[PDB]
């Protein structure tokens, strides 16, 4: 192990740069040369690979996004396309590749490992979802969680006193953790997640039953996995009156400076990814499980939801 | 268990109100009456106890500080004084007391348990330190961590291009986690903590050795446990020239809206504290250990430092 590459792939998340920075510095510290792959797996084909120095990742820990870019490369689902990528790395003496992104990102990294016993592959969970196996938390969750708090607080502050219903869409893809954690945190009355059977009757039954009962605003956080915010405001008229702010947060959730939580988390897993390459390991996803940094096979990673915390969230809304 | 009291005690931390809110709501949910003790243990003597309704803790999750106040009550170190406190609770039918604060706060709660087998006591770690046993993290750490990031980012942005040294004092009392976590996160070159022998020669040896080597600013984070920021700027002239921003962050670190991390954490432990009272337990501190919510005896609580992460922090500064 003397030449490592690194890419970022899929929807961007806060701390991606922190993660890269950690890989670069750790590797270089261990007298390993490091190559920045630009535009995700697209760049891996386009041969958009470039050596990185210590200074190449100066003034990035705090950076939102990814400075190596990310692409969508659906064509990478094809052995024959992948053969080109593999060569681009194979021609430059790169024996290891690190990959920062979703469980999607991980896929192609597993492919490369299977399809080339030379190139070691390692996966780092740079994503907002929280939806990766073998990690309690992913890089971007905490930041996203705080973005939503922040956005929610704004809507409150910029709204008039009439609208007493904020139907807020959180970006979980198929995992309700963000919505749960953000719901709890903003004192949402109702939280709508894939993992719990959503009783819209009961939900309006509780807005009606506490807002002609004299509070200031009620908020409904919604996991995008469950439904759109427009779908829920439709679904909620069909019992009671609410036609008030339906906020579709979206991609702002992916921007912004990572929080402390993600900077450290990213840094730790970027370092650990490099160690594992030095220790000759391959095709694993790193993460944090039971406050221990760990590695988990892409096998196990492809082959959960705190209903207690959900139940608690509800216990805490009057 | 039908009457519970709750207080906040010691230096205030973000999420204290969240914690209270959780106790109140959970208790009431379980048809337990709940009494707000005002001004810490002082109020416990002064008999400044007052029933709390669901609405008494509306619009508090996000609140910085504590709305029941906190006092310093050194006199509480005296059996005879405590006898009064105990009676105040004992006269109103309160069989359980919940206490949100430092390991100091916990002390007197253990006393009360020993000194009155009627009153169940439970401790919740509302503090910035991280310095309580049987919890990986305390309520306020994450917020503090992010405050420091934020403060550090400001100083940067409001400084001129000359001063290339920011000697920043972080509030850990005797524990270097904040300084470590904040140092890492702001890309500090040097981190000064109680737990590592601090080689001031080597430190300036590295500012001198990278700043006439052409970077923009270097930052030194300092655990207040180790030394003052003024002491370190003195200690650092005594080899090399630096007479640049020595920022003494202080009590701002204790203000501000808890982050998501602490709102959830607080909420979870406030709920769990109430459960444990219902389950007839006593004289335990709750916390989160290995991503499991747990309880730990005040015994064990009175009878650690990731040098690997410290070592990593350094690996990542050029």
């Amino acid at each position: 192990m003397k030449k490592i590459a690194v890419l970022t792939s899929g929807g961007d998340s806060p701390g991606m740069n922190a993660a890269v920075r950690a890989v670069v510095r750790t590797a270089i510290y261990n007298e390993i040369e490091v190559y920045g792959v630009y535009h995700g797996y697209q760049g891996l084909l386009n041969d958009d690979i470039h050596k990185l120095e210590l200074g190449s990742v100066g003034d990035t820990i705090q950076r939102g996004g990814t400075f190596l870019y990310s692409a969508r490369c659906p064509e990478f689902k094809e052995q024959e396309v992948r053969k080109v990528a593999i060569e681009n790395l194979r021609k430059r003496g790169i024996e290891g590749l690190v990959v920062i992104g979703g469980d999607g990102s991980y896929r192609g990294a597993q492919r490369i490992s299977e399809e080339c016993k030379e190139i070691q592959t390692i996966g780092i969970p740079g994503t907002i979802d929280n939806d990766i196996n073998g990690t309690d938390f992913t890089i971007g969750f905490d930041t996203a969680l705080n973005t939503i708090i922040g956005l929610v607080d704004k809507i409150r502050d910029t709204a008039s006193s009439h609208a007493r219903t904020f139907i807020i869409e959180a970006m979980g893809r198929d995992c309700g953790d963000l919505a749960l954690w953000a719901g709890l945190s903003v004192g949402a009355e109702t939280i709508v997640v894939p993992e719990v059977k959503t009783d819209i009757k009961e939900i309006a039954d509780k807005i009606e039953q506490g807002i002609k009962r004299g509070k200031k605003h009620s908020i409904v956080l919604v996991a995008e996995g469950c439904m759109t915010a427009q779908d829920c405001q439709k679904e909620l008229s069909q019992y009671i009156n609410v036609d008030n702010r339906v906020s579709v947060l979206g991609h702002v959730q992916r921007g912004g400076s990572p929080t402390g939580a993600d900077r450290v988390l990213a840094s730790r897993l970027g370092g650990y990814a490099v160690d594992l390459l030095m220790q000759g390991e391959t095709a694993k996803g790193v993460g944090i499980k039971n406050n221990k940094i760990v590695a988990t096979s892409f096998d196990e990673i492809f082959d959960k939801f705190d209903y207690s915390l959900y139940e608690l969230a509800n216990k805490l809304s009057i």
